[PDB]
């Protein structure tokens, strides 16, 4: 039975570590329950991917960003956030707003502005507290996203 606090804390954590592995495995990486959400999520996003190319992979030109300023990227962020959950929240949403943070933390770390990564997850993290926390706690928390696959 989590806090709202401790969800916000692991919201942040989870997108961290989605991010890095993303970065990573990008190749622009030049720096226990926990760890089963983090491959799940990594899972799900990975196939969000696989099967809508156009829409998750090259996040910013399907928002057309061309600056990768802190405001455009935070305004860019905060509308997709926005229009994804405005019919309801589901795992397979939330999914995708990890799925846009990265895609959008990737392409801020390729054009020499890694500092982003750090607004990126603060602005989901406080994304996921003002819309989506009371969700997470009636599933039981981040734990329930074990229930996404078997």
């Amino acid at each position: 039975s989590p806090t709202d606090k401790e969800l916000v804390s692991q919201a942040k954590a989870l997108c961290r570590d989605y991010i890095n592995s993303r970065l990573i495995r990008a190749g622009v990486s030049w720096s226990g329950k926990l760890a089963e959400v983090s491959a799940i999520l990594l899972r799900l996003g990975d196939e969000l991917e696989y099967i809508r190319p156009n829409v998750y992979r090259n996040i910013a030109r399907q928002l057309n960003i061309s600056l990768h300023s802190e405001t455009v990227v935070t305004d860019a962020f905060l509308a997709v956030a926005a229009q994804i959950f405005t019919a309801g929240i589901t795992w397979g949403k939330v999914v995708s707003l990890y799925a846009v943070a990265a895609g959008l933390a990737v392409d801020c770390v390729r054009h020499a502005q890694p500092a982003m990564v750090h607004t990126i997850v603060d602005c989901l993290g406080e994304f996921v507290r003002k819309t989506l926390v009371t969700w997470l706690k009636r599933r039981g928390g981040w734990a329930d996203i074990t229930k996404c696959v078997v």
